[PDB]
């Protein structure tokens, strides 16, 4: 579907309240926290601050706010007060919130205390892979063309992109049509049209690609338990670019992307 004017804006608010929540516990993300309390703290803001509430609770039955995944764990992870994060963590935390009827989906990775060379690597690698397909969005181009670029990239480091997972249109709903997938597939066949909003989010692994989902139902790590990282933004196509919806102050790329 394409976004009206009015939904645009609604778009913007909500991927504006998403980003903030990232915005806002990044100084909490140091070593000792529990990434429950984590977890709560972005509960009690998108509730009590930004009134408004997180689309992930509940979600297929997903436990809670927000999705906290730490170094081999791809995705998912489930915040738990009894997991504390350690100096050397990479950590992804996944926000979505709901106002006013439309998503802002957003999620960017965190080095915890002194970072390590690949995990610094890792971490800038996936966002640089983001940010190039971000620079490509624009009417007319293919989102098959989108992924391909992000696979070569990233392949190009040695590491490899997550399949299981992929970017999606978005809305009134989490989850909307078109699939958007991080690398090249011959099922993907999507010309981009202006008012189309959705995600890019590519899901880096450092070691091989295959991935293993836990026994709580929910968390995902790597086969060959290598890092892996994620970052994603919220957009909107534009007649000649495309604008970040969910854009932060640590972003070192342009809200707005001009062609
Ligand atoms: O960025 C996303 O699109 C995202 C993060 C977590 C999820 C999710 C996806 C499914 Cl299918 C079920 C439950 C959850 Cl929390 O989706
Ligand atoms: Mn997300
Ligand atoms: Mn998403
Ligand atoms: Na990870």
């Amino acid at each position: 579907s394409i976004k009206t004017p009015e939904d645009i804006e609604k778009m913007r608010v909500a991927g504006r309240l998403a980003a903030e929540v990232l915005e806002m516990i990044e100084p909490y993300v140091k070593p000792g926290v529990s990434t429950g309390e984590l977890d709560r703290i972005c509960n009690d803001y998108i509730v009590n601050e930004q009134h408004a509430v997180s689309a992930c609770l509940g979600y297929h039955g997903y436990p809670k706010s927000v999705c906290i995944s730490i170094n081999e764990v791809v995705c998912h992870g489930i915040p738990d007060d009894a997991k504390l994060l350690k100096d050397g963590d990479i950590v992804n935390i996944d926000v979505t919130v709901i106002k006013d009827g439309f998503h802002g989906d957003t999620s960017k990775m965190f080095i915890v205390g002194k970072p390590t060379i690949m995990g610094e690597r890792l971490c800038r690698i996936t966002q640089e892979s983001l940010y190039l397909a971000l620079r490509m969005v624009k009417p007319g181009i293919n989102l098959r063309e989108i992924g391909a670029a992000i696979q070569k990239f990233v392949e190009a480091e040695g590491f490899s992109v997550v399949r299981e997972y992929c970017g999606h249109g978005i809305g009134r709903g989490f989850h909307e049509e078109p699939q958007v997938l991080h690398y090249d597939s011959r099922e993907t066949n999507v010309v981009l049209k202006p008012g189309m909003t959705f995600t890019i989010e590519p899901m880096v692994n450092a070691g091989k690609k295959e991935i293993r989902t836990m026994k709580d139902g929910w968390t995902v790590k790597t086969k060959d338990r290598s890092l892996s990282a994620q970052y994603e933004h919220t957009i909107v196509v534009t007649d000649n670019g495309c604008e970040i919806l969910t854009l932060r102050k640590d972003d070192t790329i342009p809200a707005i992307i001009s062609h």
